[PDB]
């Protein structure tokens, strides 16, 4: 129907609580850091090569242990960014268990849904820690400027800017964590992924989440009448954004002998698009 019964309201709260439990950086926390109203101690700003190398003095143990300290600056940056993606994949994998029906799926279908869904979710949630000038890193303790990322040498300067472009329009929708949690659940449940076995079952799982998403958006943002259709379009945009990101990763991986794709991320991108 069009009214939120108790089972739907409970489902929405369960997804929201799993989102808060599994993702350390939520939008409320990110925006207070980015706003600077709860503290006069801002994140360390990485805006050029000098401040990058300053920040990396704190990270020396991790860079040394990973054999990255002497790699080119661009490679060092996106090695750390890869490690962050790996953490978020792990968190999304645990989050998906809270989606009613997900754990009941064939294990191969769970793997397929997460394979194609995680980076759409990652770039959706990445918007929460982005403003027009840069993005929070290191659990909100650092802030790497958008211009410094564009200043990197090709093709590394082409990686993050499309994600900033998406985030600025996504953030204009003014979603809160309760919306984003259901949006991320809907992303994970897409029944259109390549190689899914039990499509019918997955589509019924997806329909339940998307129904709760619509009713929740209508209740939580009553003045933005078509916010739900707007978000359906954002899901399509994310699929295109990830398709292009994966293609660019393949190009870079093949023409950059000293940059290494993280093993876990290797399997994700393997035969993706
Ligand atoms: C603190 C650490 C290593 O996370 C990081 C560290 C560095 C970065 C990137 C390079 C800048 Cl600083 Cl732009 C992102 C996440 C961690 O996960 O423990
Ligand atoms: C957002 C992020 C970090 O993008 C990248 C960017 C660069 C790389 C590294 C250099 C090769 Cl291409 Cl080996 C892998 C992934 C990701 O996909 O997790």
């Amino acid at each position: 129907g069009s009214h939120m019964t108790a089972d739907l309201k409970s489902l929405a709260k369960r997804i929201y609580e799993a989102y808060l439990k599994n993702f350390n950086m939520n939008k409320v926390k990110a925006r207070v850091i980015l706003s600077g109203k709860a503290s006069n101690n801002p994140p360390f700003v990485i805006h050029d090569m000098e401040t990058l190398c300053m920040a990396e003095k704190t990270l020396v143990a991790k860079l040394v242990a990973n054999g990255i300290q002497n790699k080119e600056a661009e490679v060092r940056i996106f090695h750390c960014c890869q490690c962050t993606s790996v953490e978020t994949v792990t968190e999304l994998t645990e989050f998906a268990k809270a989606i009613p029906g997900f754990a009941n799926l064939d294990l191969n279908d769970q793997v397929t849904l997460l394979k194609y869904g995680v980076y759409e979710a990652i770039f959706a949630m990445l918007s929460s820690v982005m403003n027009k000038d840069g993005m929070l890193v290191a659990y909100g303790n650092g802030f790497i400027t958008r211009e410094f990322l564009k200043s990197l040498r090709k093709p590394f300067c082409d990686i993050m800017e499309p994600k900033f472009d998406f985030a600025m329009k996504f953030n204009a929708l003014e979603l809160d964590d309760s919306d984003i949690s259901l949006f991320v659940a809907a992303i994970i449940c897409c029944g259109d992924r390549p190689g899914l076995l039990n499509v019918g079952h997955i589509e019924k799982m997806q329909e339940g989440i998307v129904h709760v998403l619509r009713l929740h958006l209508q209740s939580n943002h009553p003045d933005d009448i078509f916010l739900f259709p707007k978000l359906l379009q954002k899901m399509a945009d994310l699929r295109q954004l990830v398709t292009e990101h994966a293609q660019l990763v393949q190009i870079i991986k093949k023409t950059e002998s000293d940059a290494a794709l993280h093993p876990l991320l290797q399997e994700i991108y393997r035969d993706m698009y």
